[PDB]
């Protein structure tokens, strides 16, 4: 059963083993984690813009194979639109991909594991954890 | 068979009947059009931030019922990440949601329908049409 949606920075922390606590908690929870395809997009971008696209792509693919990738669907989109409207009324800036990922997790009742929790606590009805 | 992925502005032009030519070309192509769930997100945002959320939401739901909403999946994400790396190297910017729909359309072999092209004309291998 899926319990966590990992943000991009948490994925990178796991991959770099820094902070090590993140990777250790990732390993603890193998089988219960997913990422949004929005996060997959960010990871692919980091690899393809790097000096070693093929190598870094392989790193991402190996990481991703240990988790599920969830399609950003109509429900995800609908929550996201609602959240953006709510954040705007509140005067609370969240980055555009972060907003999508928040909507995606909320639409699935998942905990967002991210390290910029102050910015995600600005979203209503969302549970977050920092494993770092 | 799906042939077109519509951008947000084209959806709005259709709903508002302005320009009326856009709505007419839309009706013409019913059964052949879709939007990315990324575009659905923007439309829901548009409604929930308005002064009449429930009314505008139903307007969007009614519009959306006549087309397909495609989930932003791994393939869409992958094309998006690549396009961003490519556009970055060319050092010419596209908005974050625009990049996603461009990636989504490319992953599906769809024509992206828009009102002010040029911004999508720089994505390699992407076909565009202007219905304005």
């Amino acid at each position: 059963h899926l319990k966590f949606m990992l943000n991009t920075n948490i994925c990178i922390f796991t991959i770099k083993n820094k902070p090590a606590s993140v990777r250790e908690r990732f390993n603890l929870n193998q089988g219960k984690m997913c990422i949004s395809s929005v996060t997959l997009m960010e990871l692919i971008y980091g690899a393809e813009k790097s000096q070693m696209p093929e190598r870094n792509l392989a790193v991402i693919e190996g990481f991703v194979s240990r988790i599920d990738v969830l399609d950003y669907d109509a429900a995800a989109a609908t929550h996201t639109g609602q959240i953006r409207a709510e954040l705007a009324r509140q005067g609370r800036p969240v980055g555009p991909f972060d907003q999508m990922i928040a909507g995606h997790a909320r639409s699935r009742g998942l905990i967002i594991v991210t390290n910029n929790t102050r910015e995600f606590e600005r979203v209503g009805g969302l549970r977050t954890e920092d494993w770092s």
